[PDB]
Parts: structure tokens; sequence; C-alpha cells
């Protein structure tokens, strides 16, 4: 469709990739053609009898490296499928951080071509020639790079039109039937039909939850006057 | 087996966790009962006629909540297998950011009950009754729980003795087959078989690369004797 998205993805585990492409809100966003994931195996791009897909890390150590052979030929193919202005990422802990300002850049972009490492990782140079940018999820070790690649996948799909049916602060509390849960009632205000004093409401707890849990997000801010109100009052009630 | 972990995983769409279960090092932990990862979906504790799991939020707005019945019997029954010992963790991302360390922490548990939001969220409530810890795996959105839940069960999986076959700093370079890839040639000293001057090497490019890129990652650290000096000496040369 309009801001229709193409991601080529290279991974040893394509099947993975079902977990975005078969269910909720992405599922929903490839069937109708406003997301295309297509995936290439390094598997298929071995020559020897039993389809070698790692070697050994010169220098030793414990672990092995994706072969740089196979890799590199499912790399140019998801190039050459691409065409032209695809963006070629590598996820790993050594990338830059993601964040939801991030998500808005990458989701800028057409076309994303997207490596999955597994094991110890790439050669060095791999990402030296044919990778654009590197791009970390979080500061924490997984087994691959799919995992990543998939949390990136569903972060900018959001974005594209269509798909779905923030500003800087935590979300505020949702209340749901029932009005009494253990004890525990519903806010009045978010009963009240009071549209203006439930936006305020609503605004007031993002700010003291933010302030309470992720003080150093408000750094980043420059707060409206209501907000800076609203915090104030917060801070006020919490003393 | 011996640190054997259990996590029960709250979903709508449980089959999305076949992306863990059945592929790679974690699908070997799972086939070798190093790892039970269990899946109760609300849908089935539903009991009107097309199966309802999502509700409207009190005081409007545009999108739904999980709807609060299925999904509280589908914890609570989660809990009743899991027996005592077991932490009930919420992702989101108003949590605690995870890192390393705090996987390590999570790691910690023989038990886990993981709960996976779908829609604008869970009740406010039920997150004071029913959840121990809530966790994010960044500071960004997704379209539900999921991948994050199975973000964080890689990476605590990666502890269970078994399943695999850090120390604050970004990873090094590494390097294989061939031993010149496009006019790019493999450093030296990884082909000089000198154990020693390979592992001063790679720790000094591990400290490099974390000044480089993330410099505020040094700043948590107490850095060795060797550390400060290869490090200066990084820096030095990078001059
Ligand atoms: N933090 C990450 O984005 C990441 C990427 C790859 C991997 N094996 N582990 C972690
Ligand atoms: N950052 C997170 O851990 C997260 C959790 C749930 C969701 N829908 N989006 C993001």
């Amino acid at each position: 469709r309009g801001s229709h998205m193409w991601i080529g993805v290279i991974s040893l585990f394509p099947e993975m990739f079902k977990a975005i492409t078969e269910f909720g809100v992405t599922g929903r966003a490839v069937k109708h053609n406003l997301l295309k994931v297509e995936c290439w195996n390094p598997r298929d791009f071995t020559f020897d009898k039993h389809k070698t897909v790692d070697d050994r890390p010169y220098g030793g150590g414990p672990g092995m490296l994706m072969m740089v052979q196979p890799l590199r030929d499912a790399i140019h193919t998801a190039k050459a499928a691409a065409g032209e202005g695809a963006k070629v990422i590598y996820l790993s802990p050594q990338g830059r951080k993601l964040d939801q300002g991030g998500v808005t850049e990458l989701a800028q972009n057409q076309k994303l071509i997207l490596v999955c490492g597994r094991y110890e990782g790439i050669d060095e140079r791999l990402i030296q020639t044919e990778i654009d940018e590197e791009w970390s999820i979080g500061d924490y070790v997984l087994t691959g790079g799919e995992l990543p690649a998939m949390t990136l996948i569903d972060a900018v799909a959001r974005f594209i039109p269509g798909v779905l049916g923030a500003d800087g602060l935590l979300d505020c509390p949702h209340y749901t039937r029932p009005e009494v849960l253990e004890g525990l009632t519903v806010p009045p205000v978010l009963m009240s039909g009071h549209h203006e004093e439930i936006r305020k409401w609503r605004l007031k707890q993002s700010l003291q939850r933010t302030w309470l849990r992720r003080p150093e997000l408000l750094e980043g801010l420059a707060l409206t006057d209501e907000q800076r109100k609203l915090l104030k009052e917060a801070q006020a009630e919490h003393n």
C-alpha cells in the first residue's frame, strides 16, 4: 500500500519469523500487504555436503562465528532483490541502542535488510563491507539476532499507516470492567464523562509515574506549562 | 535437569513461542528438559459465544484493554500449576529496564510466570493484585508483550547450565576465514598463536570500542590495572 514497508531478513532460522508474520497486528499487516518480510537462509548458499554455516575464529577462543561465504552470498542476494535504497542493519549488543526515537528514524526507510547473527557473531570485515548500521535492542545478550530483528520489525510496523486501528512519558494506568476488583475501585474521574478532567488526570498520572520510575526521562523533555503544573501538583501530593 | 528453569506464559498467541521452543540453542534446551515453557491462553478461559478477550477502558480513549476475567483466570491457573515460589512478571514499557545484570537476577528464579499484554495493556488493579514485577526490554513500544517475553526467556536461558556449549564491556571484533576479504586482512596478532598477546589485544579492542561507542558504560566500571593501561594505550593511539 501507500507507505508499504519491505524488510529483507538474513537468518539461519527463518521459521522464527512466523511469530510476527502469522499473528496479531503484524500478521494482519503482512496479510494486507502493508508489510512484506522476505527471508534468506545462509544454509541455502552453502556448497559442501553437510551445509556448513559456521567457522572457527582466528586467534582461538571457545565459540564459532558465522561462516563468511554463505552469509555474504545470502546478503548479496537480499540486496539484489531489494534494489536501490535498502539500508542494511546488523543486530548486536555493540550497536546503537534502540529507543522510540530510533524506531521513528528506522521507520522512514521504505526498505530494510536485517542480518541476524548466530554463534559468536559475524566477521568484522563483513560489518565493514556489507553493513550500513549496527543496532542493539538493549544491553543484554541473546542466542541470536532473530528476536532483536523481530522486535525491530514489530516496532517500526506500528508506524506504517493502516497497521494500527509516546510524548516522552510513561503511559498512565488503565482500567476496564469490573468497577470494583478485589476491593480496588476505578478512579471516579474516569467514570465522570468529563473529557477534559480525564485528559488532565491521565497526563498527571503519566508525569507522576515517569517522575517516580524513570526520572531521567523527564530531564530530556521541555515540559509544557500545563505539564509543569500537573507535575508540580503530583510531586506536592506525593510529599 | 540441575538448574532446570520453568517458565509459564500467559498469551493470546501461544504459537509465537515456537520461535524459541522449536529452534536453535533454546529449542535444544527445551528438547533436553533444561527449559520448560508452558503457555495458557486467556481465550480458553472465556465463556461467551465469541470468546471475547478485550474490553473497553473506563474514561474512553481509542484503544481496548485485555478483558479482566479471562486474563485473571489464566493467571490463576498458571500460578496453581507453578506451585510455590514462582515470580509473576508483566512485560511493559513502564517496567524496570532489562539489562544483563537484571537478566542474571531473573535467572536466579527456578520458576517464572510471564504475562503478555495485547491491545493497550492490562487493568492497573491486576498489576497491583497479580503481578510481582514489571519489566521492560527497552524504551520502545511493541504490539504485544510476546516478543519481550521471548527475549527475556532467551536471555535467562543462557544462564542455565548445559544450555550453552560480558564483564561490562562491548565485545571485541572477531575474524574467520578467509585471511583476506575484500582487501581487508586479519590482524596478524590473531594469527600469531601467542595466546597472551591475543588476550590483551581482544581486551584492548573491547575497551576501545566501549570508550568510542558507549563511554557511559565505562563510568560504571572499576577497571583493573591492566584494563586502565590498555585503555590509556588505545586512547593515545586514537589521538
Ligand atoms: N542486544 C541485542 O540487540 C542483541 C543482538 C544479537 C544478540 N545475539 N544478542 C543481543
Ligand atoms: N518495551 C517493552 O518491554 C514492551 C512490552 C510490551 C509492549 N507492548 N511494548 C513494549
